[PDB]
């Protein structure tokens, strides 16, 4: 044994039941879209992202990110090496959940994606796990939709735990912090995807990678795989800064 | 009218105010489809299992079915001799609800149907009830869908009701439960419907066999009538073994 | 020059504890049976329970807040108030609706008209008197209409009294509110498809009577051989009904 | 950087909050359609809200919603000289909230513009920072309902934060304040889309009008811009009275 990894079964119990309905309920609308919408999935990562708190510790490990496990280095909370542990150990709870919901779901898209694997088309699935920005962006501004698209995931982070101004109630803290993950798939996941933290976009796209969708899942677009795993880092440490401008200082 | 008796109708009334809220939820998301939307049974049957969470012994007995009643009896709970009790006290009410959600729907089938209770086709009232597998998938896989539907709630039923690992509060549980069964229902929706629980499958389908459609009610998967009564109990188990193989031994 | 304290001041915050629901729910039928674009069938199933959520913070949480002149006349005969002080808990907060109904109307005095011609059409495609009161959608007579409003109210107080007997895990004493429109949300989910939710008898003595003095015409009162009588003798035998179905379990 | 001046970093950013959650929201139906929706303005506005709440001062210090500010300062719950300062530094939360939803939609935007700034038509792009009113609006009801608009915001919201009379527990007041104002979006933005506050329309009107739209943004409803200025301040005034009589007192 213990002292590191009593935790490590929590921080994966976390990642590995937060893509199950943040990232692997985008099939139950990319899929049928009259059983799931695209309210099923904005709404699914949050009041999903509940169950993802309920789990982690109380504070000692609960972040499911490497956007967050970055910025929790900033300051001198949780110094810098109980992070590099987190990521690659929690990758794993969005990889192999990428497939606890790829493997799963076969005779929906062998009937909706024909009997061929298409990255992106018309009955493209390679969305499901990965982030593809659509035909109306660059990365002039697809940088900027993950670094401010977590800057604040960061300032809405940090106002709901400082014990200080005055946050969430003991146990109504996930709820809120759900709450709080709906309102952004559906205010800016009109755009970079919301693959917000560096464990939607990579994990789950190492997993599409692997199971037989193609190379399009790490070129379709010039290189994409990068920004939602490089934007989101100095993105994290520059959102809940210019918070802490405010109540710190 | 005593101790136990005290228990069935306690957790008669979660078997048959949980499926009011569940199977009319369907019987006018899908039996108008304009009025009744796609959400329809996500947040219906969802929350409506906030109510019943409110009316169960407080949290000492509120299981509301034949299906999570069993991890807890062999995971160290509730004796054994208090299982069946309860499944049936339970299952007692599956039917009693269901043909009260057939008087509430009289006349909102025969100007539908015709007068013949079909089943399949232009005119679809027994999908409503049970539920029954789609066009694209034997039961190869529609079980194992089953035992992971009825093998992942178990993670969040601990999260939230047990006391030392980080939960929801005394009044927010129902919320924080009721608001799991919408989680739930916005992934894994798209697969079997959900039919978690063997008191929610087996006496609607004992009932869409009473009404007067006869047994082709069961004769849908080919045979569907203990995928979900046998994939749900083994997923409990399997569970229920995970958050505490995970947090325990 | 003279007192106002009394009960006065429970009738008084339970018309806004009605007023507040109904420019709430009201409101929002309007926003679907009118633009069906901007609007929904679901921004009423729970717009009206959360419009019943802010009737909650108007009326004493639970001493108060019933806005419904029927769970007034439910917690009456069980027994949890006097009667000579039933009257002003309905004669107060339901020509407490009846008066939100005409400031949901005079609200939206331009924002119909050029959807229902320079007609006040009860009847058709360009019906519109479905805001305030509510119709049988033709898919039943009395038989049923009667018979999904003493059900569908004795489907209520069973989730009522659930999370207000304090005894029997309820919400907190800050949560009972987020919850008991929330069983209105679902209420609408499960529900609201044949007679909707008129289980209210301030919800549908009260806007009728506006309509039908508006201009609505006596239409209003015939729709379903006379729809009207039902959801305000349809509550309260299955308000009756409906919280004796609790108390034969766990009361007396 | 310590005093009163302390506190437009807690409505710069509590109201920052509110715009960006909303605009973007409001960006969000009005530019793909699928992958957004209608609701996502009233409930992506009012739990944009919630996070606004849980970010100033805690109760007394968090209105953002600066024709709220006039009627909380003239009811005689905040010095009538600390007015200007909570509006003007929230009335910038507002407009480097527009300069910031309009460039993360830049590249969406333009796409289906085509390199053009249209107010009305088949184009309409601005009425997501200011407001319009439609086909089926005067301002006589321009303004009879923009004094109900932020007149239910009243009665709703003193209902809550006045602790006295049934509120919610003290983080039960943002996910129910927020839960508040999208039940304003579901019954009563089919008139003018509720500007409840001017703070939600002048300052990114007043920055449309510079980001190149022209004068269009002033004109349509003859004059528009003015009410959702003026109806707030003197409809919030009877918002809060109305409550002081039948409740409070």
């Amino acid at each position: 044994q213990r002292k590191m990894v009593r935790e490590f079964l929590a921080e994966f119990m976390s990642t590995y039941v937060m893509m199950v309905f943040g990232l692997g309920s985008v099939a139950h609308m990319v899929l049928n879209k009259k059983y799931g919408s695209y309210l099923g999935v904005n709404l699914g990562f949050g009041f999903g992202v509940t169950m993802g708190v309920h789990v982690a510790g109380r504070i000692s490990g609960a972040h499911m990110n490497a956007a967050v496990t970055f910025a929790n280095c900033a300051l001198g909370r949780v110094p810098w090496r109980k992070f590099p542990v987190y990521v690659l150990g929690q990758f794993l709870g969005s990889f192999l959940a990428a497939a606890t919901i790829y493997s799963l779901f076969y005779t929906a898209i062998l009937h909706f994606s024909g009997g061929q694997l298409m990255v992106t088309g018309p009955v493209a699935t390679a969305g499901i796990f990965a982030t593809y920005l659509p035909d109306h962006m660059t990365l002039w501004r697809g940088f900027l939709n993950e670094a401010w698209l977590t800057g604040m995931l960061q300032l809405c982070l940090f106002a709901i735990t400082d014990q200080e101004n005055n946050p969430a109630l003991p146990g109504t803290e996930a709820l809120v912090i759900g709450i709080l993950v709906v309102i952004i798939g559906v205010s800016l996941g009109m755009n970079t995807g919301y693959a917000i933290n560096p464990s939607r976009d990579l994990p789950p796209r190492i997993f599409t990678f692997i199971a037989g969708w193609g190379k399009q899942v790490f070129s379709n677009g010039e290189n994409w795989w990068w920004v939602p795993v490089v934007a989101p880092l100095l993105g994290a440490y520059l959102g809940g800064i210019i918070y802490l401008v405010f109540i710190g200082s």
